[PDB]
This record gives structure tokens, C-alpha cells and sequence, in this order.
């Protein structure tokens, strides 16, 4: 596999993917490589382009588990080009074959990884760093309607945090 | 001022757009893209690529363009740090051709720059650890990547020995 392209890992959570981005370095800094539509067309995937936000997170932040419900479900795609989460990952799709598992991953500047994940996939991160940004993509726009979430605590993770900050929406999350 | 703020420039084609910001005890949330809006002033998210640059002080990048047929939109954002973005309309049917833009991004304003197919950009980077996160409506094209030399066309970049790539300084002139 060579280093200077994106490389892309199916998981073994279906319609999910690790996407591992290269680098090329000079006297001026960085310059890194996130999406290219001909490699993402191989593995079936089209980037999210219907709405895009980035957040920044105090350190000890869990945000999550969020998802978005049919007919309004959505492609998430993210990465994280400062500071350092833990991104975490539940398939909440009950007819599929990871039913109930989840994966987790740090995602930082360092590694350049992004998170591809499918429609019924919930999806939350551990900050680990003050000013830890995460450039978020999703498929469909925000539907107010159909936006819903699992309750972090409630699906066997063992968050690697104590008295984590944690938004009352967030907070009152059904449980898995 | 809670929403997206698109407004066509004085280049034709190219926006400023304007994203709102949420706030809490957790941090902050930043709105850069929803395709409705953009819908609703012509335009579409580039997402042919991504890639972000995170540039030292005093670095120029530039200036840059795809020739037709591979020309393509450029939506640019600086979520860390701080830029002088600055672009040139080196379209020859243009009414403002030969004329140049500029404008601070940074996560403070939270400003985006959206251009237009033929249209050269490039950017000063004001602080380390600066972070560019841009999108292109079409793949790079090394064939048809080109440039135009940042010093030759009019320009007073605020900087003194700026740090510049050899190919950045070699460019063509305008
Ligand atoms: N994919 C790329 C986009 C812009 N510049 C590059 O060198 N490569």
C-alpha cells in the first residue's frame, strides 16, 4: 500500500471505514489529504456533502451517542486536525450482522485518521484535549424530526474518563 | 446571525460566507456548509476533494488554479490560527479581471471564502499552527494545476521574508 495516498479500511462494522490520509511536509508545514472522490468511489462511498460543521471540545467532553432516523438517516464522515478524541461507534442497525458492537478509535492531527460511518451507525467522542477540533460531514441536513441518540453510559463501553462533561440533552438519552 | 450568511463579492462568483456559532459549557459548534442555503444562492459544496494545510508564521501559499477543463470551485475555512486570504480573477471575459481580494479568516470571524472557477488563490498565513481545511469541485490535475507568481500582481503581502515553496516562487508572473 503506498504512503502517499488515502488509504481506506473497510471495518468490521459494515458501511463503516477508517480512512488514513497522508501527509507531505515542508519548511512551510503540512499539507494533508482527506477525501478524493475517484479512491472513496471504489469502496461504493460518496463523501457526505450536505452539511458540514466542526466543533471544538474542552477536554473531558463526551458528546453522543448521536444518529439521525429514517427516512432521514445519514453518511457521517469526520476527522480530527486538532487537538485528540476518543470516536466511538455503535451499530444500532438491528438487522445487521454487528448488531449491538461498537468500535472506538483516537482520532487526532498525529495518526490523520477520519471515521467513515454508515446510515443506523450512533456516533460520540471523548475529548482528550482543550481546543480538540472535529470537522464533521453528514448526508442529509440536521432533521430536527428524526435526530435522536443513545445514552453513552448504556451500551457496555468503558469510557477511559471520570465525571466526564456532558450536555443535559445528552444527559437524558434513552438507553441502548 | 444565527445562520449562514452567504454575499456575493465584488469578484464575480465568488462569496463570503458568513457561519453562525453555538456555545455551551462543552465548547462550540461552527455551521461551515448545509446545502440548502448554498442552494439557495446558486452554489454547490465543492466535494470532488479535501485536504487541509496547517502552515507556520509568515508562509505564502500561492497562487494557485486548474486550467479548463479541470477548473473547479474552491470553498476554503481556517477553523485555527489566522490567514490573509487573497485571490485574483484571471478570467479574461471578465469584467474585473486583473483585480484582487483579501480577507482575515480565522475561527474568530468564522469566515469562508467560496471561488469561482478561474479565479487564482492563495493565502498568508498570521500565526503558527495554522489550519486551511479547502475543498475542490474537481480532483487534482497536475496536468492542468498551474499558478500565478505571488508577488506580480499588485499585491503588498504584510510580511517580510515571507517562507515560499520553489515552485511558488518560480510561477509565471500575471
Ligand atoms: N491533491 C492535491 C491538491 C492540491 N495540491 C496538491 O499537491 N495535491
Amino acid at each position: 500500500h503506498m504512503a502517499s495516498i488515502i488509504n481506506i479500511t473497510e471495518l468490521n462494522i459494515s458501511g463503516c471505514y477508517l480512512i488514513e490520509s497522508p501527509i507531505f511536509s515542508d519548511e512551510r508545514g503540512e499539507f494533508v489529504k482527506t477525501h478524493h472522490q475517484e479512491i472513496f468511489k471504489n469502496f461504493g462511498l460518496e463523501i457526505p456533502s450536505a452539511e458540514e460543521y466542526y466543533s471544538r471540545s474542552k477536554n473531558n467532553v463526551i458528546r453522543g451517542m448521536h444518529f439521525q432516523q429514517y427516512p432521514d438517516d445519514h453518511n457521517k464522515l469526520v476527522f480530527c486536525p486538532e487537538g485528540e478524541v476518543l470516536d466511538v461507534f455503535l451499530d444500532i442497525r438491528k438487522d445487521s450482522n454487528t448488531y449491538g458492537q461498537f468500535m472506538s478509535f483516537i482520532l487526532n492531527p498525529h495518526n490523520r485518521r477520519s471515521i467513515f460511518l454508515a446510515k443506523g451507525i450512533a456516533h460520540g467522542f471523548l475529548s482528550m484535549k482543550d481546543n480538540t477540533l472535529i470537522v464533521c460531514k453528514t448526508s442529509t441536513v440536521h432533521s430536527p424530526s428524526r435526530d435522536s441518540g443513545i445514552h453513552w453510559n448504556s451500551f457496555g463501553f468503558k469510557w477511559p474518563v471520570e465525571n466526564p462533561i456532558i450536555s443535559d440533552k445528552d444527559r437524558n438519552l434513552d438507553c441502548f
